[PDB]
């Protein structure tokens, strides 16, 4: 049986595993968004792309002039969708199931939040990678927060960033980025 | 219908999971008829149907009377056939997923069979549930049979019976069921 190659992106603060406030994220980290962009675009080859899945609140978060996120198809889903391809670069999915069905033309697929999207993705047998930004600030309890990661870290092996190197290719994996009062580093886990 | 989600439904003599012997189930359960019979034909939209799914060889073993199976849109599959709407109740068509383009009326779609159907969708990744009738009995080495299920189940997780009752809604589920010397229970299972 042939599958896709999933894996999971995201930023939180620790040690709570904060993600979001309201429907934002609680810090504008500019390096951080660089990253991104590279990652969910980087392929192995030219003219392929990846895919990002992400859940509707978090399409709507996104200012519309800049939706779809380019260079990679975007899948939304809603529980009250019908599955259709809108586009070459949006697709509407009405279950995970069938989001991980319409993604037979590209080589990696990105799961880019939100809360309830990672939440029910983190138990998936086909999510074998997270990447996750570890966050880190003097004072976390002064940043506000209602969304929070329930993930099974006891189960997951933070890699060595080699593995990281690894997988990203190219791109510069600078060490305890400074922004403002946060300091960041990428990370990369696998399955116990 | 766009990639839909599948489901298996089968009943199955543990524990090799046999199906049959000649042509023919080794049994007569008449309660797991009408359960079939609920699940197959219930739905929770306004004016939608389910599809069966079944093999040229299941089709022709219906007496020729009672097929189309009523309230359900038929479909059913051969190599040799090609993709054309006999009526509003039977399709005909080569690959499950061809099958599904032709249709729209649909809110669940089901496999019923046979053996060959079954172990060969089996491993399409769209089949996302398994309904099966797990039969006992006493003496599993005295009812011959020719046809298994080959259904890679360390894939697979059986859930609690609280999800299939979500599942199948309204359908009353009875515990134990004796039929003779048959034991049997519904369960459903989802991929890991
Ligand atoms: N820190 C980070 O890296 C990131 C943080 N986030 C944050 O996460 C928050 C948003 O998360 P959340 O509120 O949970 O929203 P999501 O973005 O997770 O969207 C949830 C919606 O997705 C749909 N959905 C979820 N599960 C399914 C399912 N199984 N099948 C079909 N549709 C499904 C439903 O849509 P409907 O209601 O239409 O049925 C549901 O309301 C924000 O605060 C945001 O900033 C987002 C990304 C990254
Ligand atoms: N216990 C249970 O719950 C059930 C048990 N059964 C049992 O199953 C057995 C019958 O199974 P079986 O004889 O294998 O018959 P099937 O119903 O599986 O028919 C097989 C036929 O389906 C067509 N076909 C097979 N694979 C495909 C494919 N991949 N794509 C398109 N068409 C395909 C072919 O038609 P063509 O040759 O025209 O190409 C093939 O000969 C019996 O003993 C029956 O009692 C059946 C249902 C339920």
């Amino acid at each position: 049986m042939l599958k896709p190659n999933v894996a999971i992106i995201v930023a939180a603060l620790k040690p709570a595993l904060g993600i979001g406030y309201k429907g934002k994220m609680p810090w504008r980290l500019r390096k951080e968004i660089r990253y991104f962009k590279d990652v969910t675009t980087r392929t192995t080859k030219p003219n392929t792309r990846n895919a990002v899945i992400m859940g509707r609140k978090t399409w709507e978060s996104i200012p519309q002039k800049f939706r779809p996120l380019p260079d990679r198809l975007n899948i939304i889903l809603s529980r009250s969708y019908e599955n259709e391809i809108i586009d070459d670069n949006i697709i509407h999915a009405s279950s995970i199931e069938s989001s991980l069905n319409l993604v037979s033309d590209v080589e990696r697929v990105f799961i880019i939040g939100g809360a309830e999207i990672y939440n029910e993705l983190i138990n998936n047998s086909l999510v074998s990678h997270l990447l996750i930004t570890e966050i880190e600030h003097p004072s976390p309890e002064s940043i506000e927060m209602d969304t929070f990661l329930k993930f099974p870290l006891e189960s997951w092996t933070k890699q060595p960033k080699s593995e990281l190197q690894k997988f990203v290719g190219d791109t510069v994996l600078e060490d305890d980025i400074k922004e403002g009062d946060f300091t960041y580093n990428y990370t990369l886990w696998t399955r116990k």
